[PDB]
């Protein structure tokens, strides 16, 4: 089965594209990847660093998760991303999404042995 650490990568890793996403970029990935199938996932967001790099950020800085878990950390550096919103029109199965490129520090949840990012909690 997948573990949690292949699903954040399935849903939050897009190493191939140093961040060149077009309007449709989030319509598309977020089809792709699986992420409305049941639902259209209101929020999501890909990282285009390396999968070292982002896996590092496990051993960065280390902050509260918005549930209050203390699994969290924020990367020092910033990292390329792009942030998918559901439109307010979006009618599933016809999800439909604004596509937003940034440059900010990511913050994920890190779980197990090993210690890899599970969920990812924001960006700053
Ligand atoms: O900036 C953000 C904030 C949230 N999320 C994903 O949306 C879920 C609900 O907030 C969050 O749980 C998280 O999905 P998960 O990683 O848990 O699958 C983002 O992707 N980026």
């Amino acid at each position: 089965k997948e573990t949690a650490a292949a699903k954040f990568e399935r849903q939050h890793m897009d190493s191939s594209t140093s961040a060149a996403s077009s309007s449709n970029y989030c319509n598309q990935m977020m089809k792709s990847r699986n992420l409305t199938k049941d639902r259209c996932k209101p929020v999501n967001t890909f990282v285009h660093e390396s999968l070292a790099d982002v896996q590092a950020v496990c051993s960065q800085k280390n902050v509260a998760c918005k549930n209050g878990q203390t699994n969290c950390y924020q990367s020092y550096s910033t990292m390329s991303i792009t942030d998918c919103r559901e439109t307010g029109s979006s009618k599933y199965p016809n999800c439909a999404y604004k596509t937003t490129q940034a440059n900010k520090h990511i913050i994920v949840a890190c779980e197990g042995n090993p210690y890899v990012p599970v969920h990812f909690d924001a960006s700053v």
